[PDB]
């Protein structure tokens, strides 16, 4: 009728029954019979999924506003609710927003984002150097080194890597992204208003965040405690004198509960993503040694053996950072995108989505869209690279996302990968048990998050 068409749904199942294995699979069959944009019932609520990069252009950049809102995600709700800007809708989320941009674009303290990942890239080398080219399992640094530059920014300082008391609330917080992404939170994201009266994931995920939120609700008191207005250390120091200021305002947003959450807000989206982007990428880097021995011979040319990687050497580096592009798109690690809802009735290609509805917008059928990507299945910085050897980008390339929803930490991310890769790099060659030939890139669980498998590596301390 007025929704766009797709295949017919049982009851209180929708088109589950008709669904799977993978769901990308099955988006991607029924992109072949009904098109590009097309709606399915994931339980009773009906769901507009846009595949390919025009639809989800459309949608999220020339109807922009309209396609704004953001989807629940019913396993962290309970513990969220709607607030951090992650997860916030309307007016709460313009304000929290604009004041993080507003914010950690001025990086109250003195020192940069930019000199933090710098020095969070020469922690990491010491710590790996100490490893003497012994087998390890990258993940737990990885998401060390993520989590410290979001502790850093937040907290105002970071911590040791084996920091006992840091390692047990990191184990539990990225455990919480383990079970996010489990079946079990898949069923209860479709049958939540029944299975949260039985024991389950969820209650495993709301103690897990809960006991996260009470070390950041204590760190707030003591920045509270030790404050200097006139020198803020940090994101919470800036955001406690926002609450002093619109002290005065009911209808304002800068509260206590908005700030823990909003804090808890940031690790969830700033460090798992990255933090994987950066697992599968030496992934790459061990499947393929003449692409690594390319790029060490750019950091060599422009960078040298001794001063330390900077972001202004990126510019300078279009083969490197065609390889990390590439890592990007073929990672393809968030492949529907993070669900969206349209904040009014919108009409799009004819057809009406009812305010609230859910959107999907399907990154992964832009990063494979043969129109941008020669070769979409396999590993070619070439598709960043001109006939020059310059950098080009294209409209597929978007894995960040679009519109006003757009990764607010992308160039933060960008960063990370660019300093970490190559600061890596310039110190360490690689090497693995198992033979490029034999290495899988396959993910190991292609959910909303599409996880690389597990794997060993060395890093061998050069020159
Ligand atoms: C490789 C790393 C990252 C990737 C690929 C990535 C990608 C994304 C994507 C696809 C979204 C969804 C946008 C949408 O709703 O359409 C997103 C949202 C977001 N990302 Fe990132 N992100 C990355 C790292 C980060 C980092 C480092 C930060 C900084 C803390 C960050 C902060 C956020 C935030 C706050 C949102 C929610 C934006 C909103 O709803 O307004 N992300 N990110
Ligand atoms: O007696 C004082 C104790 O406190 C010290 O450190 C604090 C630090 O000062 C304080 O900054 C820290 O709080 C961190 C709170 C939020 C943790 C956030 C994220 C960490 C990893 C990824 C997501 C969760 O917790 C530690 C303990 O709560 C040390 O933890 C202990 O060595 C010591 O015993
Ligand atoms: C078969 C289940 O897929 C869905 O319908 C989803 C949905 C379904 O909710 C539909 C709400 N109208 N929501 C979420 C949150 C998803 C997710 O795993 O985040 C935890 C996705 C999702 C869940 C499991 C596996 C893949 C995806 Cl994409
Ligand atoms: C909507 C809140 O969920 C997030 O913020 C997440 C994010 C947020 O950070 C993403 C990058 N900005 N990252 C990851 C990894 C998620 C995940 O489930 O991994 C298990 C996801 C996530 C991504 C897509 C769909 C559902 C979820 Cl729970």
């Amino acid at each position: 009728g007025k929704l766009p068409p797709g295949p017919s749904p049982l009851p209180v199942l929708g088109n589950l029954l008709q669904m799977d294995k993978g769901l990308l699979r099955s988006f991607l069959r029924l992109r072949e019979k009904y098109g590009d944009v097309f709606t399915v019932y994931l339980g009773s609520r009906p769901v507009v999924v846009l595949c390919g990069t025009d639809a989800i252009r459309e949608a999220l950049v020339d109807q922009a506003e309209a396609f704004s809102g953001r989807g629940k995600i019913a396993v962290v709700d309970p513990i969220f609710q709607g607030y951090g800007v992650i997860f916030a809708n309307g007016e709460r989320w313009r304000a929290l927003r604009r004041f993080s941009l507003a914010t950690m674009r001025d990086f109250m303290g003195k020192r940069s984002v930019e000199e933090r990942i710098q020095e969070e890239a020469r922690c990491l080398v010491e710590e790996l150097r100490k490893s003497k080219g012994a087998l390890l399992d990258n993940t737990l640094l990885f998401h060390s080194i993520t989590s410290n530059i979001i502790c850093s920014i937040v907290f105002g300082k970071r911590f040791d890597y084996k920091d006992p008391v840091f390692l047990r609330l990191l184990d539990l917080f990225f455990q919480s992204f383990s079970l996010i992404s489990s079946f079990s939170s898949q069923v209860f994201e479709l049958f939540s208003g029944f299975l949260k009266y039985f024991p389950g994931t969820h209650r495993q995920i709301y103690r897990n965040l809960q006991e996260i939120n009470t070390f950041i609700g204590q760190s707030v008191e003591k920045h509270r405690a030790t404050l200097d207005p006139s020198n803020p250390r940090d994101f919470i120091d800036v955001y406690l004198l926002r609450m002093e200021k619109d002290k005065s305002d009911p209808s304002s947003e800068f509260h206590h509960q908005n700030l823990i959450l909003t804090v808890l807000s940031l690790f969830f989206a700033g460090t798992e993503t990255t933090s994987t982007t950066l697992r599968y990428g030496f992934l790459l880097m061990l499947k393929y040694p003449h692409v690594t021995e390319r790029v060490q011979k750019e950091i060599e040319q422009v960078i040298g053996s001794h001063r330390p990687p900077a972001l202004d050497d990126r510019a300078k580096m279009p083969y490197t950072d065609a390889v990390i592009h590439e890592i990007q798109r073929l990672g393809d690690l968030i492949p529907f995108g993070v669900p969206h809802t349209v904040t009014k009735d919108t009409q799009f290609r004819g057809y009406v989505i009812p305010k609230n509805t859910e959107v999907f917008p399907v990154l992964s059928s832009a990063l494979h869209d043969p129109r941008y990507f020669e070769t979409p299945n396999t590993f070619n910085p070439g598709h960043f690279l001109d006939a020059n050897g310059a950098l080009k980008r294209n409209e597929g390339f978007m894995p960040f996302s679009l519109g006003k929803r757009i990764c607010l930490g992308e160039g933060i991310a960008r960063t990370e990968l660019f300093l970490f890769f190559t600061t890596i790099l310039q110190n360490f060659s690689i090497a693995s048990p198992v033979p490029p030939e034999d290495i899988d890139l396959t993910p190991r669980e292609s959910g909303v998050g599409n996880v690389p498998p597990s794997y060993q590596i060395r890093f061998l301390a050069r020159h």
